[PDB]
């Protein structure tokens, strides 16, 4: 990706990113308005089962577009697995995406109400042995999204936004070990689940998405420090990180499951 020109700025922001990625108007796009009311209840799903207590981070880089907080994924130590989902995936890594004022800032949105922001939790399913290759398998990837509500302070989420300063702008990483992602998990782990797609290119149509009811709550200081991150490298024109969202694609032909009544 050497040549991605991708971005969320006006000229080449979602509305674009079909031109290189045809794949962004296809079947199966994510992220998509969850209608509350039209998703059924699916007494068939199984209880999701979020085992992160061997977790082992790395680091956290800012790539340009977000900012990742990177797994060790080369055993089996923190996985993902029960829901809808078939097998067991293991976690890579985690993101959020989020907006310029706290009225926006989430990709899903839950009956047109937008969230400040939005974690995604990212595992690949282990059958395909790698990320790269489960990328291109329809059941490659289990992208876990919690939604950001501004309010109280998220003391786990705190060393994220402490390291922030140190990795301002794109390329530049932070050493990152010993972060538990369990501190970011709501209490609840009901969730709503359908079929869709990475939401930046290459867009790749290989993700079961869960998504959680329950937000947590971060505080109004934790979210203002992700808008001082930079879009730009070091030594360029500032460009503050915000907006970076993919807005609702078409539902298509797609029903989305509730895990709960
Ligand atoms: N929002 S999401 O649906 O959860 C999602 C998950 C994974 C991915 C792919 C991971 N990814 C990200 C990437 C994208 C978003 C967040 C974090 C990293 C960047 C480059 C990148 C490209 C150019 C320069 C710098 C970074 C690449 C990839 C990537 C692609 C395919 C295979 C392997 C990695 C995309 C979306
Ligand atoms: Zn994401």
């Amino acid at each position: 990706g050497m040549s991605h020109h991708w971005g969320y700025g006006k000229h080449n922001g979602p509305e674009h990113w079909h031109k290189d990625f045809p794949i962004a108007k296809g079947e199966r796009q994510s992220p998509v308005d969850i209608d509350t009311h039209t998703a059924k209840y699916d007494p068939s799903l199984k209880p999701l089962s979020v085992s992160y207590d061997q977790a082992t981070s790395l680091r956290i880089l800012n790539n340009g577009h977000a900012f990742n907080v990177e797994f060790d994924d080369s055993q089996d130590k923190a996985v993902l697995k029960g829901g809808p989902l078939d097998g067991t995936y293991r976690l890579i890594q985690f993101h959020f995406h989020w907006g310029s004022l706290d009225g926006q800032g989430s990709e899903h949105t839950v009956d047109k109400k937008k969230y400040a922001a939005e974690l995604h939790l990212v595992h690949w399913n282990t059958k395909y042995g790698d990320f790269g290759k489960a990328v291109q398998q329809p059941d490659g990837l289990a992208v876990l999204g919690i939604f950001l509500k501004v309010g109280s302070a998220k003391p786990g989420l705190q060393k994220v936004v402490d390291v922030l300063d140190s990795i301002k702008t794109k390329g530049k990483s932070a050493d990152f070990t010993n972060f538990d992602p369990r501190g970011l998990l709501p209490e609840s782990l009901d969730y709503w689940t359908y079929p869709g797609s990475l939401t930046t290119p290459p867009l790749l149509e290989c993700v079961t998405w869960i998504v959680l009811k329950e937000p947590i709550s971060v505080s109004s200081e934790q979210v203002l420090k992700f808008r001082k991150l930079n879009f730009n490298g070091e030594g360029e024109p500032e460009e503050l990180m915000v907006d970076n969202w993919r807005p609702a694609q078409p539902l298509k032909n797609r029903q989305i499951k509730a895990s709960f009544k």
